[PDB]
């Protein structure tokens, strides 16, 4: 069975964005917080490797590291006024990127490696190195803007992969499935206007980019059909989530017919997250590991890699990366889950289940896949 | 206009639970906590009250601290074998309190300052000393039962409050009103059968205790129709919330004319909160206290009693209890909430808004009160 | 007997300096600390005030807070170019102030708030409103250089003080005693050629500003002689520090005849300090209060002032501004320091301490006092 | 050239000691820590691994971990009722283990764990595996009684591995070298009536345990002369820790003769400790084992093993254990200790330097040495 790859840095637990509640920065009416606030914690990303190490997941594993993107890598996606500016601000130290984006020392470095583990683990499992493979990526990439910082991110980690294994190793089409609780908005962009790439996101209604829904934001000229938006209610837990990635999700996956199915793994829908409301659990990200994974053996030989994205409960994120790296492995460690069972009792009862399986039956019939 | 009582004592900040990974408790597969892990932190209210002081508003409120409650008081609600036992692990140090409930060192002579506040809160607003008053009390009291610690609760603050008000001052009917996120299964459970106290809960649906929503409980013997579940949806943010208190809350006092009106004020409801999933901003609790201060104009001479229950979120729920104390005190500073905006354009769409709506709709039907 | 001020705002715990792993900026080989590293926390001067707090001390003095100094306080000590450049990085959120010294957003507002406690402290018993007074001035102040910030200090808080009473009350000789752990540099610089004020530093040979000891360092022009530089060795104990009390600083008290009596109050030289290696307990602190209050008492009708400076020792550092704020006020609460025994036998044996006592011996013969 | 083993493992950073503030139990009149409080951190170990790898200096190691010590191995030092309720309160959860002693859930396997990482790089050097190695041995093991506790001490690392290579590979003749700032009194206990392994311990005098020296304890019956304790004065820094390594430690390891030289490495004697006060800075460590490195040379065939102890400065033991682990690899990354010539800046004046020196030469007299 599987050789997965987990690609992964200690350079990426460096990266800071300094002085932080949670998410407001320190000044005005926001006092300093005498805890470690800033919900981006590199504890967050820290905690699920630990926990894979002492589970015993970590030996049965292909560990590796990249090297960084390269400047030819960025500017695929990014204009040099943009990467200059981030890396002048990465060399003095901090300033700001525009509005509500912060990064500390040597943030461009890291950010430049986090985009070249994505990068790398595209490249290995596209030809046949591993089965498929996971990249703990931090930075994050899925809200970065080509010439705009935003929501925690600095480079688009998943874009920078792909154009760069389109451009080395004639990739074709590519399926991008964001399960990050909030809106793919980065990726969205980069392929408004292209056929050539799938951009799905599920996500909380409103939550990040605040306001924003984008069930009729379809894609642009030869684009249109090829971005798909499913803003689930907030609220929403595993068997609203599970509905939708087998009503929408992989039927739309079927229809295109990807050579590669492209996870954007945020854990920020957990139950726990103070950066959304929605209700899983480990479990549930289980559940979608094994969805795509599936789908992935149908259509494109297996070949499946996820890159991480957000999640900001750092005491519940790490069994839930757990479990996604269990799916992905075909491995079981003897972990339980402590609060699966409590979650498991938290879930919207019958009224809200049925209300937003309609809702996603109205978005399947839309998207022409019901 | 108002004086407002605002009773707190440092020595509430200074209970401990012991080391915890947010709710997880330390060991097994939970690993230590480099941050300052466990939800229930001094930090979420100390903030708060740090955040009063240097905004201006604390020097134009009275405050007051209080003596403990009594022996005899806590003897009221809870029978000594409970007492005692909670006494002996505080004078240990810690052990443990039967399932999930975890004090620290003198937790028994703080839990008993904490509830004391609550007494003279109710007291001095009984008295006419004040027109109103809000306690800050640590450790908090909704979840208690009689002979069980729950949910972070060691004592039933405000019950012991409302006996100590019967037994000393005559105090007639009573109606509690709790917005903290949570179900009061505690204050429920103790006023179950009595028809002179009125218990009122808005709750996540299955969140704590986990998998109770508590529609059709109404309660016992002669209590029957003297308590009142609204299970809102996990989702729900600033209109349900309102909507919530207009259609059902407010009526309910109006039919049962109450002499105090006191509130179990928990501040987890909050959009950024760990430990639920609802999407409420300052000014959602701004109107919540205008709402119920009017009520209590209308028919019990402007007597409220606000008493702290939960919050877990320690960036935003300092600006949540501002907007409450300068309702409550009728004084506004120049605090503006950096993220008001932010979670307004964060709120549920219209279709579930309404859908919501409609489940309160068809509850107030049930409860005779539409 | 005692009115003891105590000058305090909850805004000077707000300060904040950025992100630093203990003493050094995050950034190169240093990884973002997981705890909140930087020892000049708000958390070691808020334990203190806390511990006054339960303790029962604090209903006892006159609480106080204070206008902040005004720009024109400022400007008898720094020419106008350092403050606007203070003032310019305050108002930006950050960027740094020339070589090792860091501020967050409002720092400015903050510091001069600080200074403004010191300032009024040494009003009130200039005007004999308080038989004496503490002032929790943070940031701290006797670093600072008229033109640059030095050692976490960015307003020259004693000066500032001292010519404000000099220009408005006619404020003649005084004495200022530093027994912060590190040099008085910036006092000592202010005062320099000037025989109006007597200077004085207790502090670690070698330890901050670094490789500086300044025995030698007695003052120029007119101030030749106002000046008193005590390196002790690093290592000393209690034994040590009284020793240089009442061998050194006493009799020159004694022979310049102050009006006042300023302490820069820090308390660094404690034995968990990380900042420096001395071994000080909480009943030093208790006993150089008492000789500095009695010398007072002698010689300046008990006008004694004492103005926080460092201290960095999160969990004993409160023990020993609790000593001091007794010993100060003459209250004696109910708290027994529960390191002092162990402190106590850690002390060097008397090969060190004789050792110790020579050197004092050899400074008070060459300034002119044994 | 070298072959250095790495003996470490993710399991030894999950043990926890619960809420501490510093080194102070919480309660009473110590107040809980906001911060992550308690000195002996993972953090402070696990720096130092992120450091080794973000240098690059990691890969050029031989990585690995160990099964844990057997209950065989673990009962040639401690007697059963010791380690029964040791492993009672582990698997409680807590309580504590006598007067100042406590640990958390699951820390008797990772007691024994640790213990295995000391006892596996005592054998591989032994078989000639590795030409020498260091343990990362949490928690630490030299101040561990037999049957008590003692210093955040649990088993005895060192003398389990000592006593197991001489039960299964007739190791002879052994000297442990203790440069840990405590007292190394549990190592010492242990040998004291015995010649066939050397105990030397540089330690702050009076410290810990507190009220400790040494000096004219040399050993029992056989063995006498086989114990060495240097009572360094604190205060001390580089030239007095090198000075006693050369006139005292090596020329008695040159006396004895031993096959293996083992250090117990705490870092505790740096320059921003707060558990002691010593000034050492990362060039101390490396010459330290620079020095021990080349008596292993001549005398033993190279083998060299150190033992991770103390060492509770967040911000710079990392750089302290890197130095030691390129001294002991022979691999000199790019990192330059940012403290390094700040802390050379602040090193005792030759007037206590060499007060110093005397000190060490009378006891190189008083030992037979010089
Ligand atoms: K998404
Ligand atoms: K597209
Ligand atoms: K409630
Ligand atoms: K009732
Ligand atoms: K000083
Ligand atoms: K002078
Ligand atoms: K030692
Ligand atoms: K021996
Ligand atoms: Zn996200
Ligand atoms: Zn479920
Ligand atoms: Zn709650
Ligand atoms: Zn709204
Ligand atoms: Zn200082
Ligand atoms: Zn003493
Ligand atoms: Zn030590
Ligand atoms: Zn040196």
């Amino acid at each position: 069975k599987r050789k997965t790859g987990f690609f992964f840095d200690e350079r990426c637990f460096w990266h800071s964005t300094g002085l932080h509640a949670v998410t407001l920065p320190v000044g005005g009416w926001v006092q300093p917080p005498a805890g470690g606030g800033h919900a981006e914690s590199p504890e967050t990303k820290r905690r699920m490797k630990n926990l894979m190490d002492v589970s015993g997941l970590t030996p049965q594993l292909a560990l590796r590291s990249a090297a960084p993107a390269s400047l030819e890598d960025l500017r695929r996606i990014h204009p040099d006024s943009y990467l200059e500016r981030f890396k002048a601000i990465s060399d003095n130290g901090g300033g700001m990127l525009g509005k509500e984006a912060p990064l500390g020392p040597g943030s461009y470095e890291i950010a430049c490696l986090s985009a070249g583990l994505a990068c790398a683990a595209v490249e290995a499992v596209l030809k046949g190195e591993l089965d498929n493979a996971y990249s703990l990526s931090r930075p994050p990439g899925h809200a970065c803007l080509p010439d705009q910082s935003m929501g925690f991110c600095f480079l688009a980690n998943i874009p920078i992969a792909v154009e760069r294994a389109k451009a080395q190793l004639g990739l074709g089409k590519v399926a991008i499935i964001d399960w990050d609780v909030h809106h793919g908005n980065g990726t969205q962009h980069i392929y408004l206007q292209r056929d050539d790439v799938l951009t799905i996101s599920l996500h909380q209604d409103g939550c990040f980019p605040p306001g924003y829904a984008g069930e009729d934001d379809r894609g642009v000229g030869a684009g249109e059909g090829y971005n798909i938006n499913i803003p689930l209610l907030a609220g929403a837990g595993d068997d609203s989530w599970r509905y939708a990635l087998e009503t929408i999700v992989i039927p739309a996956l079927a229809r295109f017919e990807p050579e590669l199915i492209i996870i954007a793994c945020g854990y920020d829908a957990n139950a726990m997250d103070p950066l959304a409301r929605m209700q899983l659990h480990s479990d549930s990200f289980r559940a979608m590991t094994e969805q795509v994974q599936q789908a992935a053996d149908r259509l494109c030989g297996g070949k499946l890699v996820m890159v991480h994205e957000g999640g900001y409960a750092e005491s519940y994120v790490p069994f839930c990366g757990l479990a996604v790296m269990e799916a992905l492995s075909g491995i079981r460690t003897e972990v339980q889950d402590p609060l699966l069972e409590f979650i498991q009792q938290q879930q919207p009862r019958a009224t809200f289940a049925q209300f937003q399986r309609q809702a996603i039956d109205r978005l399947a019939q839309q998207f022409g896949l019901q």
